[PDB]
């Protein structure tokens, strides 16, 4: 099979010129796409129908969740369509890869950087929770970056919208390093699983590795359910205090999203409003 050079849909009847390769992942291949008449640039997720009513239901709910979203810290959803072979998701273009690639090249980042990255990310998470959306898959590889180094939360493939007040979800899903203990135990979970994952993100940024990172997958899960981790003594007491709270065994003792923004960690030290593109490879001066 070969993905068409011009992407056309029955609905909008727009044409997208398939350009440069951006990356691949969970049964999807992303390309830089340009509307041939207005010259607007987007990211086009192209997924084969051979990869797909069981898997097709999990994608159609992702689209429905992502479509209803509009926020400066969330990857913009600009439309979806399918021909006879491929499903085309049209997204906001994020040319600065993800926070995972920054992490691999940089290792532990500086304190002001984590303030910037976490703040923008939490502002996105707050928006999601205000609209009753639980992401459930928050990690460095899902926090995308644009040319201005703005964080863009993406991939809502494991996301869920809640309707009634005290709904508790039961699906066991996520990424090993970031999955909340209540999700592994399958007892039931809600909004505070995103706070846990955020705590894993903050730890990883300041320390240089995930808190429950192990060579064995089975061990990692045991560490999480037993709440077995340690923040190194070299980390600022304020940041470690916040990390300990976000990674609490009891979901009800974790800070709310609103409580995160007004934390001492975000109000004490230097918090830059902008980060240069040099942060992708070297520490900022
Ligand atoms: N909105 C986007 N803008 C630019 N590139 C993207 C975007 N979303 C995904 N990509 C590219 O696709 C790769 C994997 O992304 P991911 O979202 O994990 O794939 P999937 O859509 O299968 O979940 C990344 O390396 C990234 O370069």
């Amino acid at each position: 099979k070969e993905i068409p050079d011009v992407l056309v849909d029955p609905r909008t009847m727009k044409r997208y010129m398939r350009g440069r390769f951006l990356g691949k992942g969970g049964f999807a291949k992303c390309y830089e796409i340009t509307d041939m008449d207005t010259k607007e640039v987007f990211a086009g997720k192209v997924v084969p129908k051979s990869m797909l009513p069981h898997q097709k239901e999990k994608m159609s709910t992702e689209i429905a969740i992502h479509k209803s979203l509009d926020n400066p810290h969330v990857v913009g959803f600009h439309g979806f369509f399918e021909d006879d072979d491929f499903v085309y998701v049209v997204l906001e273009i994020c040319r600065r890869r993800s926070l995972l690639e920054l992490h691999k090249r940089r290792k532990a980042v500086t304190e002001p950087e984590a303030r910037y990255f976490m703040r923008q990310t939490i502002q996105g998470v707050q928006y999601l929770h205000n609209n009753r959306v639980i992401h459930r898959d928050l990690k460095l590889g899902n926090l995308f970056l644009n040319d201005d180094m703005d964080v863009k939360i993406g991939d809502f493939g494991l996301a869920t919208k809640i309707e009634f007040d005290g709904e508790r979800k039961k699906t066991l899903c996520g990424t090993p390093n970031y999955i909340a203990p209540e999700v592994l135990c399958k007892k039931g979970h809600s909004f505070e699983v995103d706070i846990w994952s955020l705590g894993c993100i903050l730890y990883t940024l300041l320390v240089g590795k995930p808190p429950f990172e192990t060579s064995c997958l089975k061990e990692t899960y045991i560490r999480i359910k037993k709440n077995e981790y340690s923040v190194p003594r070299h980390i600022n007491p304020v940041a470690s205090a916040l990390i300990r709270r976000m990674l609490h065994a009891d979901p009800t003792l974790r800070p709310s999203v609103a409580e995160l923004l007004t934390d001492e960690f975000f109000t004490s030290g230097y918090a830059p409003m902008r980060l240069p593109t040099s942060c992708l490879t070297v520490p900022p001066r």
